[PDB]
């Protein structure tokens, strides 16, 4: 019913909280913008990394590792694929990185 996706946050080479997960309703497609939103939300609440902080960072991205082992990197500063859709059920893990 609910798809859990473990995620980690790295900022300036450091990581804080452990075993944190995003939750998505099973097999219901979402726009990447929705995942972008959940990601920015946590960056802000857990690391105090606001939208303004993302825009001024050298690099700000999140890497999706899909169930089949492949990966897809999304740029948080400007996500062209913000319109594209994806089945969250295909996502195994998310690695958020900002520097
Ligand atoms: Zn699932
Ligand atoms: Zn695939």
């Amino acid at each position: 019913g609910k798809h859990t996706v473990p995620y980690t946050i790295s900022v300036d080479g450091i990581t804080a909280l452990h075993r944190t997960y995003f939750v998505f309703p099973e097999n219901k497609k979402v726009l990447y913008q929705e995942i972008d939103s959940k990601v920015k939300n946590e960056l802000a609440s857990q690391r105090g990394v606001t939208t303004e902080k993302i825009n001024n960072a050298q690099t700000a991205t999140y890497t999706l590792t899909l169930n089949d082992g492949n990966k897809k990197v999304v740029n948080l500063k400007k996500n062209d694929d913000a319109k594209n859709s994806i089945d969250p059920s295909t996502i195994k893990q998310i690695q958020i990185v900002v520097k």
